[PDB]
């Protein structure tokens, strides 16, 4: 039944400096929350990813996009919530490693197995697993893998190839790097091959640079990733313009966009963070970024048409979308690249839940890989990493702290985090789980085998 | 009924290297969760604060005396989960600050009204407003307030204070920092004479030395504070052995333990993290503190001899505990003392389920004031601030990097974190609410007015 409720509005009620001015609540949700249980099968399956967006970069981006007392309507409008971890384990020991990169977490979530830090989609041993998009495909439900990062970097790539390391992208580094993975060795071979070969019904993101190279071995050696793309069905696409003219995708026309030379550009522009930015420098008004060339489509274009396409499939559909950059900004350490992002992000959870809310049957889930640098900070901060200020929404200042490397970029961190859902098995991301309970949660909701 | 379950083991299944053997879960959630929730009220409640435990506190803690794949038998073991905002409000201006302190987050979880930082009871204008261990009180139930700290501190001292400066406390510097609250000024008293003024049934903790001062006006002028709690009823208690030996804490006799001059001491022992400690110094395995000695009760023996006074009202009780040197350990950059002590609030909130368990009308609630500086990072980091290498129970390494302040202390940090509950309303901490919610959803479960 629609009748299982989307958190309508969180927003604090009133006057933030009265009394009961800065609840979120209205009522009793004791109700509300027993309607939103339900163990009932899910048809569809949505999985919103941002990487590296800890409750910290939840934080920051509410506090200014929507002020202190704001509300996401997307990324905070999901009723069940829960936290959790995400350590990976030593490749050698086979002990934990507290701080897991993007690579060994994906596949974590896609496999439900743990591994070492550069794997995807094989455990430490080496051994493949297969990833749910794999199981997906095979009960004959419909696959597509929306990303802002080049369709090689380790989320996205996690669902379709077991590879032994993340930068084994195309068909020259595999060779040296994942020499029993290599083509021409006898091996799957590298991401970008096995993604090809995975064939999902719909796949949109950037790496189109990857697929200038040729192949060494197999049936297409000596065309390039591109012309075999062309060679075996698929519908090649660059453009929003183009993108919105797919009528259809299936396995006879699976949908291939591919829609930047490395990671698509990101929203906002901004400096970035500094030593002792906070009291040096004059706060900071995120703005539009200009080189975002207008025709590049958005996350929540992407994840529209991508839903539109999918939901064809009258079995079902399996979908996983991520807006990459708030990791890949936050270790760059730019504050307004970052929110921007999560912005992003926003608007396809929008589309997501827009759609789960009138078609009843699926299963949207909101969350990360793993925690991140950046951290909200006081005013008058004098801190030994680098900080920046911002002007808010709510017409305040809000200092923004990087201080966990000093290299040239920020790092991870391995504190437990958020993790959201909405419809038919959400339940089961409550209270504390771990990244791998994740791929269960999915699988049986699919009811796959 | 006593059929609403608590966690019991979320700990990883197997063999975590293995397919399925890091999951926490066996099965699904939506029945037991559907068994969780109840709208029937409230009859008792503990509030747990872990001051400055934010979820990156929490996993530390965790990895380290569990191990990655553990499980705190108390702080885990919360069914119903969610995240809530903490902001405070800037004073002339009354739009947010980022960032609150101990005063504004306690205030505002005790009042349900947003306030300066700084303050204890009152909102931007100065303006007193009542607490829900006053409200309590009214309603005949009995109350108790414990903690590690002084009592004179801010997160104690919010239930029975209503002063313009957390720094007001004892008679002396209300004089000179909250004039208009000094008794001689006809004011209602410094932090430590509003205590003895609200006469909570039981009230354990740190803060011996501020009763030393006399009071300037007053019926019992002249007179230490000391004297005066003797003088109104008071029983007063100094080590386990007394506390052992009370029978009884009423209004008539009122219970009040001051187990150390300032606050308690820390219960483990470990030096403070450095600058490239991680690299240049060995790993460190946390040892019980020398200091602490063995008379001084512990957080969970306070907690349980409470609970077992105050569970002789027939009418209810409402209880507050708090593990307060988290956050004066993590603001001190010393992993050991700050684990150490959240191990020791895991005890106390074991004790408290174990009572709400078999009562069945006790409603549970375990979260923070706010977020701290405490990072989980890799091995290898190169950190610009304090970091600290540990052996976990894992037998791995751990880092802990503190580098928001390049300043003798540690700062807070301004990101939602979890909040947790067990019982009759617990429904309504689930999902995004803000710390004055709290306020909102004991009130209503107690049903007072
Ligand atoms: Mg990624
Ligand atoms: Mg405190
Ligand atoms: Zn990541
Ligand atoms: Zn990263
Ligand atoms: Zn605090
Ligand atoms: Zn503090």
């Amino acid at each position: 039944t629609p009748e299982m409720p989307v958190l309508e509005n969180r927003a604090a009620q009133g006057d933030i400096t009265a009394p009961g001015g800065a609840r979120r609540l209205t009522g009793d949700q004791t109700a509300a929350l027993r309607d939103s249980l339900s163990d009932k099968p899910a048809k569809n399956i949505i999985l919103l990813i941002g990487d590296g967006m800890g409750d910290s970069e939840i934080t920051a981006a509410r506090n200014y996009a929507e002020g202190a007392g704001g509300f996401f309507k997307g990324i905070d409008a999901l009723p069940l919530t829960g936290q959790y971890t995400h350590y990976a384990l030593n490749k050698k020991t086979g002990k934990p490693d507290y701080v897991t990169d993007g690579a060994a977490s994906a596949t974590a979530w896609s496999t439900g197995v743990k591994t070492y830090n550069g794997a995807l989609g094989v455990d430490i041993h080496e051994k493949d697993h297969p990833t749910i998009l794999e199981m997906a495909k095979a009960a004959g439900l419909a696959t597509g893998n929306v990303s802002t990062a080049e369709l090689q970097d380790a989320t996205p790539a996690a669902l379709v190839a077991h590879v032994t390391s993340r930068k084994c992208y195309g068909p020259s580094a595999t060779s040296e790097k994942c020499p029993g993975n290599a083509l021409e060795k006898g091996g799957k071979g590298s991401i970008t091959e096995q993604l090809l070969n995975a064939r999902a019904d719909v796949t949109l993101g950037g790496g189109a640079k990857t697929f200038a190279e040729t192949a060494t071995a197999g049936e297409w050696q000596g065309k390039t990733l591109r012309e075999q793309a062309q060679a075996r069905g698929y519908q090649l696409v660059s453009d929003a313009a183009s993108l919105n003219s797919v009528t259809e995708a299936n396995q006879q026309k699976p949908l291939l966009g591919l829609f930047a030379d490395g990671n698509m550009p990101v929203r906002w522009l901004g400096p970035k963070a500094t030593y002792h930015g906070n009291i040096d420098k004059p706060a900071v008004t995120c703005t539009p970024n200009p080189q975002r060339n207008d025709s590049v489509p958005t996350l929540a274009q992407m994840t529209d048409k991508a839903i539109e396409l999918l939901s064809k499939n009258e079995k079902g559909f399996f979908l996983q979308v991520e807006g990459a950059s708030i990791d890949k900004q936050d270790h760059a350490a730019n504050p307004c690249g970052q929110i921007g992002e999560t912005v992003d992000l926003d608007e396809a959870v929008q589309r997501a839940l827009e759609f789960a809310k009138k078609e009843g049957n699926t299963l949207v889930i909101v969350t990360a890989d793993h925690a991140h640098a950046s951290q909200i900070v006081a005013p008058d901060t004098k801190a030994p990493g680098l900080t920046q200020a911002l002007n808010t929404k709510d017409g305040a200042v809000m200092v923004m702290s990087y201080g966990n490397s000093e290299e040239d970029s920020q790092e991870h961190t391995g504190s437990q985090l958020r993790i959201a859902a909405y419809g038919p098995h959400a339940a089961n991301v409550v209270g504390l789980t771990d990244q791998t309970d994740l791929f269960y949660t999915m699988k049986a909701a699919l009811g796959l085998k």
